[PDB]
């Protein structure tokens, strides 16, 4: 048990709950069984104006041991085409996220998911034509 890395992924599961941001990402843990606080799932609203539109995308996001030291990893469970996520596992590349390719200990699933979103509307990604709705990895 690590209290630091425990207290805060507490203080996001609440965070969580309680709503936080602008209402279009959302998380929780995928179990509410693990006390571990590993395994959590995550919801982005497809942003309107772009071709993720009218979807509500799933993702993984896994906090290992020294999180928040370390960064999470996360991977989408409905199928994208986005640029940074591998076309065929749904694996986020933390290279091509800025805030997971510089990850700083002060951010937090919420940050990473919100982070997503923004990429979502770029234009290297806002037009590009999208497998059918339902899709999953």
């Amino acid at each position: 048990v690590k209290v630091p890395r425990n207290f805060r992924l507490l203080e996001e599961l609440e965070e969580g709950q309680k709503g936080v941001g602008d209402g279009t990402v959302s998380w929780g843990l995928e179990d509410d069984e693990d006390m571990t606080l590993t395994r959590w799932t995550g919801m982005i609203i497809g942003p309107p104006r772009t071709n993720y539109e009218n979807r509500i995308y799933s993702l993984k996001v896994e906090c290992g041991p020294k999180y928040p030291e370390a960064p999470p990893s996360v991977r989408f469970v409905t199928k994208i085409n986005m640029n940074g996520i591998n076309n065929s596992s749904g694996m986020v590349d933390a290279r091509s996220i800025p805030v997971l390719a510089k990850w700083q200990n002060s951010y937090s699933i919420k940050v990473v998911l919100q982070e997503l979103r923004r990429l979502m509307m770029s234009k290297e990604n806002m037009k590009l034509p999208q497998p059918p709705e339902g899709q999953t990895y």
